[PDB]
């Protein structure tokens, strides 16, 4: 693993490289997931791709402070990174999938294809994202104070010891205002009007055991982007590689 910073879209973007010999892949994590927290997955994916895991603005070591934390700005960040790479695959998880959708709408030419992992399908006039805001708010403030793995375990009781320790260590780097903005974005941004404009290859990877994406939501996505292929990791929760690591890796390799 080797971390590095780039100056792109007018901000410092921190990226962790997990070297591989395959196609380059930019991994865009979810709302409270600094790049380092995807390390256990990225090292597995690096057997197949050359993996670059992004700290989204307001998370980890990337630029923070009084920034635009909208989906538009995060999408611009991703376009700026991808401009520097040739034929990059984007794998986005959750918020990161919404970022991938909007970025590809802005500039499809810089991406080879998208892997969209359990994006919220919320938006104006749509079913709200099925998560409690308080879970993020309370755990972030706890982490900001300084807390142990055992204290963090109450929020992620099904995770491994190492995963919980890492979250206790890094969650505070997810700026509160950035996380609040993203959660509101799940409700205020329309990613469906973006999907309707996408013509590049798309794999949709669904957490079968979660309620984030229901079957009629898959049907809507297909209607909007008929090229989309769907892989359902059956019985897996929203944080797919935390619930079923092997299941997740199977979903994004040999496809």
């Amino acid at each position: 693993m080797k971390g590095y910073n780039v100056y792109a879209n007018g901000i410092r973007q921190h990226i962790i490289h997990f070297p591989g010999t395959g196609s380059p892949l930019l991994l865009i994590p979810g709302i409270t997931s600094p790049a380092v927290t995807w390390g256990f997955v990225a090292e597995r994916l690096a057997k197949y791709f050359d993996v670059h895991v992004v700290d989204v603005r307001g998370r980890g070591l990337s630029e923070s402070g009084d920034l635009d934390y909208s989906l538009d700005a995060m999408a611009d960040d991703l376009v700026a990174l991808a401009q520097r790479m040739e034929g990059v695959v984007v794998l986005g998880h959750a918020m990161g999938a919404r970022i991938a959708i909007r970025a590809a709408r802005k500039d499809s030419q810089v991406f080879s294809r998208l892997i969209l992992v359990d994006p919220p399908v919320s938006g104006p006039g749509r079913r709200p994202y099925p998560a409690k805001w308080s879970w993020y708010a309370e755990s972030i403030r706890l982490a900001q104070r300084g807390c142990t793995a055992m204290e963090m375990r109450s929020y992620c009781p099904t995770w491994t010891d190492e995963q919980i320790e890492l979250r206790a260590e890094w969650l505070h780097t997810c700026q509160y205002t950035a996380v609040k903005t993203a959660f509101d974005g799940f409700h205020t941004d329309d990613i469906h009007t973006d999907l309707a404009q996408l013509t590049l290859p798309i794999q949709l990877v669904v957490a079968g055991g979660a309620e984030v994406i229901q079957p009629d939501d898959i049907a809507e996505i297909i209607s909007l982007a008929p090229q989309t292929t769907t892989y359902v990791v059956e019985e897996a929760g929203h944080m797919i590689p935390w619930d079923n690591l092997e299941g997740f890796i199977t979903a994004v390799s040999n496809r």
